[PDB]
């Protein structure tokens, strides 16, 4: 049985009503994968003798991808803080060497339901 309280996470984020320091051993604990994160299903964690483990060890709540940011015949992009779209990167956009871009915004980053801007035209 817990003799402890179950644990918050950088990624994860409890969700339930959790009060007492003392809980009964078999409480699963049910986490929030973070707006901006996302798992597959929730990272459950379980009281097991005392402490709290992974019923889902395969679970941790990982970045979300955010899908297309807008594509362009003309016109390139790269991806910081990754590369891949996930939640974190941003797509900074690039040009031709004939252009830049119409827009104060030369980039699109990734929030938690998506992108934060749209798609940039080479000018």
């Amino acid at each position: 049985d817990c003799n402890e309280l179950p644990p918050r996470r950088n990624t994860e984020i409890l969700t339930g009503s959790w009060s007492d320091q003392t809980y009964p051993e078999g409480t699963q604990a049910i986490y929030k994968c973070r707006p901006g994160y996302r798992s597959l299903g929730n990272v459950i964690m379980v009281c097991r003798k005392g402490e709290w483990v992974a019923l889902n060890p395969l679970r941790k709540c990982q970045k979300r991808p955010c899908g297309h940011p807008g594509d362009t015949p003309f016109g390139t992009f790269t991806l910081t803080g990754g590369n891949v779209f996930e939640y974190g990167v941003k797509a900074v956009y690039t040009c031709n060497e004939g252009y830049q871009l119409l827009g104060e915004i030369n980039y699109r980053e990734c929030d938690t339901d998506g992108w934060t801007n749209d798609i940039p035209i080479c000018e």
